[PDB]
């Protein structure tokens, strides 16, 4: 009450503080923009797969951990860096909620679907993606890259919305299980095992476009051909570009990196390109290559004044895979609710319109993203009236000089166990994961209820939660934090969960 | 069944063990005393906040701990030290029980209700306090101190049965987070957020009587103001007692120290009063002192031969807060069903009635003395029947020389999980506290579910709990302390628990 | 599914691995051994309590630790030693699912039912042993020795179908709780809780004929009496035998050793003639010397080439007890389903119809040897249609030589929790038992619920379950891993467990 | 210079602080009372072994494990109650500081010396007992019970000053592992191993004159035996008090118990006299009934108000060996220098003296006992001078009312390694021992180096020793425990340790 800044606009929509000033600057840069530019803005979403907070120079890693990133650099040092940027701890919950503004507990979308699975529902005839409402208003849409988010029928980017597909449909160590013949030899050289497991094996990566079937445009069965899998996917990305804007039709595309996710191949020119001079630090320096080269394209096709482009991750580094492994100086990792596996880089921008040397610690989510970029398409009114949406439009946010964020709390899942919060700089934990071997987040870990109190840290001081002070510093703000706790779940009982059983 | 000595009184009583003799005993001298002194015997308790079991030099602390309680000391010399008394683990919890005879898990009491909650009853409404029902019978009844059983509409001691209510409506810590500057700085010496919080700052100690208002009778605005809390509050006491026996009433006194609870702040005479020298060692001084002035008030008014003063704890040291913080040589602390947290000081003191040099180690719980409370004014009767009642009447256990108790299991639950209980020296948990840092029961620990068998461990060999033997030595023992939990489990599907939303 | 490789057989049977070309000569085999013996063979099981996989001398351990044993090593090396033999992780669970060929959770047998209980109604009125259905057709079948499986009205083995029983109704420590008065002092000398505990103690053997009445057939008063405890069962078992064969009828008798089972007190004659000079090793001599006499009454009356013997045990090592305890190199032990606790040593010996030498990893459970004892005597299609059997005949797995197991995946409960399953060679645990004092798996254990992958160990790799992989190396297998476990707790929703309440 | 209180009186003296007002009332008392009484002063030494500082009801304890000692509470609380006396870890440590004044690191008295160790000189030679000093100015001085002091030639109380000599030359685990076959069994039972082991055992108590030979004066050859062994100590300090007072003559008797040593078997007649039940409990209540005993004896031949009475143990709880151990609230054990290990009780009786209901925080050390002893006596001045002592007289801080002690710092060794000092509240650890085992604080620890700073503990605020502030709130105090700890050392470069070799 004396806390709330909030303000509920549609009750289906994660209430949001109001910034009346910051969205007059947003509107007016917006239409002297489409003034000089004669059609809406192109949206690059740069997904890296596995990143953690500090891989980035500009937040603390680059060459003081061997893989430098200069053009990742410039990207942020000549627009906005957002230190406080969130997703979800494990692949498929975040690209779900990049692509459908929902948290995954609510569509159902906490573990991939498969193509054999038995599901009473496809999530996806439910949910609605920024390429279904973008492409009905002129967008050309796509997802280059890993999907993850289900490969059964109708589930592809092509199939739920997106003009155009071609990348993963899982992910890449599905595809390495079966070509890295020692790492896992107790398959590999099993031959009766082998036939068994490989007849699950992918293929490639799929093609597919609106309207049409699916195709195996790049097969792969070796590693060789795995090496090149970014290249490959860099070059879709460019054709794509290229189209779109000779078309003269504003692009929205997620260009969804592999790397770095394990087992790291990079392309061979990038064997001993790192000072590490370890596959996934070549990785890195591959990946900062690949967003130097989409930057530049839209440069020399005049594009870039018109172009939002955000560099984020899918979750924090795999520690499970280590030294296949990011980095992050925060606790935990992949597959915890610790800032180490939901806190991740987040860079803005947008040559004219985001002013340069930003470095703004908001509140942001990865449904931000989907809810801003229904916004600056303009069709943020189509979206379903009994589905609950979580995202925030944070286009006053973002274009405005060091704004402030229109999101006042972050919620945090483990698929379907509620676990923690983070309120102000304030990271109040209901349920922790405990690890039992180092490193060993995903695999080797506990999920514990708390005791008397919740789990309480000020990420100001104690960023790496290393030790609780729960109620100590907090009896002020510890109801506040239930409150909004009791409110995030009850409007699932006002909007049911999808169970897809 | 071969080991359960309680009987059946009334079927919504907590069993009990018959102590026929005992009771004879006691039964003649409450007669023999009520024909000297002409009316019904007052009770005081001294309810110390979160002190430890060991912190009375008596106990094994004091001057062990640089600070001295020779008045605590001389009540138990010259009355009877309960080596066996238990409460709640936490503050709300454990005055609730002495407030209502109840767990608070039937009660609903398990949290303070703040103003602005959301409730479908006041719980308080349905709960008989030994002031409702003791006032009913000619006594003058006042809880003086620290209440924090709820401050929204109707939840004060002046509303719920007491004749008169002089103190905290919530808690010390809720004042001294608006004073001590530097220790909250991140609230404090933040604009924005002070101006928030401080809109449910509380304004001082409240003054209330039957049938009347609310009042601010002492303001809190600085360390000065809340430094003289105890010096205030024992004033009242003095007063309300001085009115009571010149009116020729009985008097049924809870004084409810504000110490030790954090954040400490004695009175100016009191600095470095202790050889320690530290806040909540002199706070310890200044709640010997006081409880000196209480019993030489009753003395020079000639009314300790029919006054029942107990000297008591609401729970275990909080050593989250350290170096502001209470000793115990038990395991664990505050926040947890630890002997550390539980297990808590008790000392009984009738001049003429409990002969002095007693150390008994017979079970009590802070429920007994709101039985034996409701025994001594003769309206133990006036229970509603739709309603369990845990407390059990042990004024034949404190009457009787060396007498046995009357209580044959003590419960222990965290909120709503029941955890653990106690029966003859045993403690027998099935669920257990694990602390992550040390001395952060309440804001760093987990409550985790026990394996293949409960954890026992006999209080006389081990009352430090260091490493539990479960089953081994206690095969004979083991399928009655599971029928004592299902049992008392079962007592809750009888009478349901209450459910305030 | 392309990794699912067993077969439904009958709905309320547990799906088996078809082995055709062993089942033929499984069955030519029996067929030649009935044409030259003239009736049924006869079936021997040896049940060691709680010994340990490592305990044996074949399988790491006899003079290793202290404690030979030959006669067992003989079995072993003349016949077939299987290595991966499993049992549930304590004593009543286990000795459940011998007799019944049934998981305890579905027959509420997780726990010993005490004359003096009170329960909806016997599981053993519903529940079908192998002394029924193999007496049925002409079987002498006894149980001698410990049962652990309920002493109330009707739960003893010759009210359940066994035509005999003679030994202890509970537990070796149920007897010496009440004779060793230092170790048990607490009890043992306080004359009140002495004479209430006492009340309950148990006579000593009782003796039992189908239609007859209970007796108590040795008295058992000192630690002299119980110190002869195992060569009275040995001597019951002797003149069983013998009177099975001198009838010229088939036997099937279950040798149910009180050893090791604490406290041990082995026969005066076998005081220090272990080299380690210890109680529970000089208990493993005695064992060992009374399999050695059995196998020499067979053989010296010429029934030893028509007896299938099986020497396991019913769970892992008690390590709470040290240092009466056995061996096993596992993880954990006793109260665990650690590899400790249930992985248990498991030989098969027939003269002439298993081959000598054999060592075998294939997958069996105690549940197998009740379902293929049922098959030897040819009475598999007596089971109730409206029962779930967990079991698994095994006959073709056990006289085929280096046969491959019809058992595909091992189900592991802890009482009423799923804890982990095994598949092929890799472990997975969905609930992990964390043990917070050495030694102390029953008494000092967590059950703590993973975090986002289950743990996973390929035991081929880590036998001891040092540090879990979890996804690691195992995205091929999870999925699968998933669909057993979701199939098998399924089966609990067609077929109801029993709720004995 | 600016925090060092004490004064070098002769330079082989441990300094002292001046206590000159104290030190005058303690000259009038002890004036008075020779006027009175006609003779020096007598001084009984009541030693326990093993026995905790909270093991006493006085200390928190006895009712409250279940072993009250209404006897040695009366010593306490019409007495001096010490709730800082300071022991060694060890037995043999302890005792030789009690008998030299010396810490044992200096005279090689870390270990006990057997028949033929093969030493280079007798340390005992060189060590000036106060046997020897009060002897020579008229006491009859004897000690009775156990001695662990060496057991080699001329090693025995009666041979290095004492006039009499009755008891245990080593400790009672020698005498019982020969005892108690099971516990022992992997001797005991080992025929060929034990016939090694008992070439080495102890025949019984021996008893001496000064001048004399040893005689085995009450053989122990069963549990029997050794049940009485505490009656007859008994039995011989009463016949030694009786003839010293019927010669007219001071005595000095150190009456060392040899409870509640491991293994405890108590006199038959106090089998289950506990409420716990316990053997060790039980021997509680045998030493409080045989202090009552020698108390009442002094009375009833009128020499109780000439005789000091002190009770103390030798070291901390020997945890090890639980459930026969003591109890202490502090840290860790017997083996460590935690305050578990060295801080003991201690109580200073002196009817008539020493002023009833004292309780006294100030540092007191056994080696005080001694050097106090000598004052007593009139014969300090009789010390060698190249040895040096490191008692302190501390008749002016026993005899004042509330006196303050001469003691400035207790310095704490295991055997020849420096772990610590207390300097007023203030523990400052140089090394630290670490525990693998719960318990296991002699059997399962680590000796280990500090980091950067010592680990530096305020007793006041941190008794159980929980988690170190070091550096943090003392460094005003840090230069200066540095310089006590070199001192301290430069003390033995000036004057030599002994190497025994
Ligand atoms: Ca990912
Ligand atoms: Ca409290
Ligand atoms: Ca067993
Ligand atoms: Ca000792
Ligand atoms: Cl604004
Ligand atoms: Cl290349
Ligand atoms: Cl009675
Ligand atoms: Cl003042
Ligand atoms: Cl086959
Ligand atoms: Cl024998
Ligand atoms: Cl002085
Ligand atoms: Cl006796």
């Amino acid at each position: 009450n004396v806390f709330n800044d909030a303000i509920v606009e549609k009750p289906n929509m994660e209430p949001a503080i109001p910034r009346p000033e910051q969205e007059k600057v947003a509107v007016s840069k917006l239409k002297n923009l489409e003034a000089k530019q004669g059609r809406k803005p192109n949206v690059l979403v740069l997904l890296v797969d596995d990143l953690g907070w500090g891989d980035p120079g500009v937040y603390g890693g680059g060459a003081a951990i061997g893989a430098p990133t200069p053009n990742i650099d410039k990207l942020a040092n000549e627009g906005l860096r957002l230190t406080s940027m969130y997703s979800q701890p494990t692949c498929t919950s975040s690209r779900a909620a990049l692509t459908t503004g929902r948290l995954p507990v609510r569509s159902g979308l906490v573990r991939p679907i498969l193509t054999g699975d038995k599901v009473t529902q496809n999530p996806w005839e439910k949910e609605v993606s920024q390429g279904k409402l973008l492409s009905k208003v002129g967008y050309k849409t796509a997802l280059i890259g890993k999907w993850h988010v289900g490969e059964a029928e109708g589930m592809l980017p092509h199939e739920v919305g997106f003009d155009y597909f071609y990348g993963l449909p899982s992910v890449q160590s599905d595809y390495t299980q079966f070509l890295v013949e020692r790492q896992y030899a107790d398959m590999m050289t099993n031959k009766e095992l082998y036939t068994k497991a490989s007849q699950l094996r992918p293929e490639g990566l799929i093609k597919g476009r609106k309207g049409g079937k699916r195709e195996v445009a790049y097969p792969i069965n070796s590693i060789e051909d795995i090496s090149m899998i970014d290249q490959v996917l860099r070059d879709e990305s460019v054709k794509f570009i290229n189209q779109a804007v000779d078309e003269g039709k504003p692009f929205y595309l997620i260009h969804s990196f592999s790397k770095i996710h394990n087992d790291n191949y990079p392309a061979p020119k990038y064997k001993g390109a790192s000072p590490a001079a370890m596959p996934v630090r070549d990785a890195m320096v591959e990946v900062d290559d690949i967003t130097g080269e989409l930057v530049a394209l839209l440069k020399e096709k005049g594009q870039l004044e018109n172009t939002l482009i955000i560099f984020t991750s899918d979750n924090g580094p795999n520690e499970d895979t280590w030294p296949d492994s990011g980095y992050s100086p925060w606790r935990g990792g992949k597959g915890t609710t610790w800032e180490g596996g939901v806190r991740i880089p987040g860079i803005a921008y947008w040559k004219g319109m985001i002013s340069a040397g930003q470095v703004n610690n908001g509140l942001m989510d990865l449904t931000d993203i989907y809810m801003t970029s229904l916004r600056l398409g303009g069709v943020i009114d189509e979206l379903p009236s009994n589905m609950y949406f979580d995202g925030i439009d944070q286009t006053a946010f973002l274009l405005a000089d060091n704004g402030k964020s229109r999101r006042q709390v972050v919620y945090m899942w483990s698929r379907e166990d509620f676990t923690a919060l983070r309120w102000l700089d304030y990271k109040i934990h209901f349920k922790v994961f405990n690890t039992a071997v180092p490193r060993r987040n995903i695999d080797a870990s506990f999920l514990l209820d708390i005791g008397t109190a919740p789990w309480v840290f000020n990420l100001n001081m104690d960023p790496k939660e290393m030790a609780s002070t729960g109620h100590q510093y907090f009896e002020w703000g510890m109801p506040q934090a239930t409150k909004f706790m009791k409110a995030h779940i009850a409007t699932m009982k006002k909007y049911p969960n999808t169970d897809i059983g």
